[PDB]
């Protein structure tokens, strides 16, 4: 028998590094490296197709100083030393913050730490343990590589862990630091992810609630979490490690994968959950790029402008990976959408696979 | 809300490795050719002798100038990835399938699948090749753990029963897999031949499922009675793992042994009191087999005979450091080989990771 108990984020908050780079600023450091000007006007239409307007930086690409180091080879380890020393402080702010609004360290029992972008040991997940004070004893899980719909499986193992131990809560963190990787490009797909990728850090707190008893305003609810791996998508997403940072490779064919698989998975789903679409107020499609949100919405059969936070997010810090799910979640609790007392949701994101995560979820107004 | 009263069974266990054995005698020639000063080399076969690991299985022949090539070569980290994935598949696979093979075939079942690596990293990975060629659900929920360890199955562990005790009626597949061999070089100082000497290759993989509490069950189950977990202070630098340009490395302190005199007494004390044990009630102690100081000072700091733990130091002679996966190796022995005539053995396994952390289980293996 299954406990019937449901999880609930209890608390939340974001971060990003405080160097603003503005996407106009950003085309024209790129454009300034090309000389035909047929070849120009490509990369200024790329930006400008983008639909970002400014993105978070840990290290400014947009800086001299280090063009030297990000043309120089084998770097990896610097770079992930980079990562550690910029992620703890932001890490540990946001993760602080999300605490900040509950009532007791000690029952903070399961930490997630999320992260496609770093990989050292020991890690950013200690350093939140000493620097917050939680408890020697928490249990440590560090998911890496899992892509843009990490938080989805990270939420999910937090969700387990708070229904086999209602007394206890999860903390998730996600932190992703794109501008650690940045690389003068070679190919197409090179200029296309130094255009889209930003940084940011997210953390949510989880704990278990008896059914149907009541909850706060700005509360959460969990209700069903789902996963699809498709077929003959491997190529769609690939996470590579380089001598000189960590790489993303996005098949040409991702777009047609998103349109084909999105839909089947969501409507099977929420026939599971006794709904359809017309049931649905909020849409969390993970802002990847206009190309995401767009083929998303179309499989989905919705106005592409319905996800208007996912536009808003991708607009004002680009894409995030694991975090950017995170950020359209507060930006849904901030600003209500209507006047019901619950807003119910599907989140969702695409991960090496290509895999679909999703969340069904209910805010509490 | 009160917390369900049902436990995590370990119901399928299944071990492999690369076939190619490499004797620690011929490692140490090849080692010692590479070197000048007579006094060095006394050094190097004194290092490799001092490790008591005999044999150990590597993916990519070191021992094979083809290799050596590549090896000095520098800015080969995608390639040794691309390499990982190349051999980790058939392995991990074939090992999943004998965890899984040992029970009645319904993989529709398998709710969540655990993978466990700190030797690979490439997406899609490993995890993604074992659901399809298996035929596992594709709305099976995945967990890539890396970068943890040797502890890091413990971890896994933890998360597979938090799964299968929320989800009863679901099983969960842990697959941890470590190819140091893909991540060999050409040794620099001490710490790097000193690591060289001792990891090698393994793959392991356990299915977990939920029984009620008293419930009876087979011979070979292992109950996963309490999983415990300790951050250890000034310890930073005892276990540190980093990614270079040619190939994943591992950074041992000279005070690690240091360390784990002083963490694993209180500990596992505690987390004994905790489940109404003393040390003078385990059967089983599944000590780490990570290099003979671990197992030595683990065992002191017990205050227990270092020979107590037979099966770390069967495993450890065999197969070497295996990191993730060599716990899964004991269990599997702990299980063959039974060492008394109880109808339940009670024991304890832990091993350490990076902070330092010193993670572990209380266990019951039925009879
Ligand atoms: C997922 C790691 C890839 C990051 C590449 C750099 C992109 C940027 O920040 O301009
Ligand atoms: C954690 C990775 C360690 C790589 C060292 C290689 C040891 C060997 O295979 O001889």
């Amino acid at each position: 028998a299954p406990p019937t108990t449901v999880a609930v984020i209890e608390g939340m908050a974001t971060g990003a590094p405080q160097r603003v780079v503005a996407q106009a600023d950003a085309a024209a450091r790129v454009s300034e490296l090309f000389v035909d000007p047929q070849q120009r006007e490509r990369i200024s239409r790329i930006y400008d197709k983008t639909r970002i307007d400014t993105r978070r930086m840990a290290v400014d690409p947009l800086d001299d100083e280090f063009d030297e180091f990000r043309r120089e080879p084998a770097t990896i380890r610097d770079r992930m030393n980079l990562f550690y020393q910029h992620a703890v402080p932001l890490a540990v702010d946001v993760a602080a913050r999300a605490l900040d609004g509950l009532p007791a360290p000690d029952e903070i029992g399961q930490l997630v730490f999320v992260t496609s972008t770093g990989f050292i040991a020991p890690g950013v997940d200690v350093e939140i343990v000493k620097q917050l004070g939680l408890p020697r004893s928490i249990s440590r899980v560090v998911v890496n590589f899992m892509g843009c719909a990490a938080a989805m499986n990270a939420i999910r193992t937090a969700t387990n862990y708070v229904r086999a131990h209602p007394s206890m809560k999860a903390l998730v963190v996600c932190i992703e630091l794109s501008s650690v990787n940045a690389v003068f490009a070679d190919d197409i797909n090179d200029v296309v992810i130094h255009s889209l990728f930003g940084d940011g850090c997210g953390a949510l707190v989880i704990g278990a609630s008896q059914v149907q008893q009541p909850l706060p305003a700005g509360n959460v609810v969990i209700r069903s979490s789902f996963s699809q791996l498709l077929d003959d998508s491997e190529d769609g997403i690939v996470l590579g490690v380089n001598h000189d940072g960590i790489t993303c490779e996005l098949s040409e064919n991702l777009p047609s994968y998103i349109y084909r698989s999105v839909d089947p998975v969501v409507a099977e789903m929420l026939r599971d959950n006794g709904l359809s679409k017309a049931d649905i107020d909020l849409w969390a499609i993970h802002p990847g790029g206009p190309k995401i949100i767009e083929q998303s919405a179309r499989s989905l059969g919705i106005p592409v402008g319905r996800a208007v936070q996912s536009w808003d997010v991708l607009a004002q810090f680009g894409n995030m990976l694991s975090v950017s799910l995170i950020f359209v979640l507060e930006m849904m609790v901030a600003q209500a959408e209507s006047d019901k007392p619950i807003s119910t949701g599907v989140a969702f994101a695409f991960a090496p696979g290509v895999t679909v995560e999703g969340m069904l979820f209910d805010i509490i107004r």
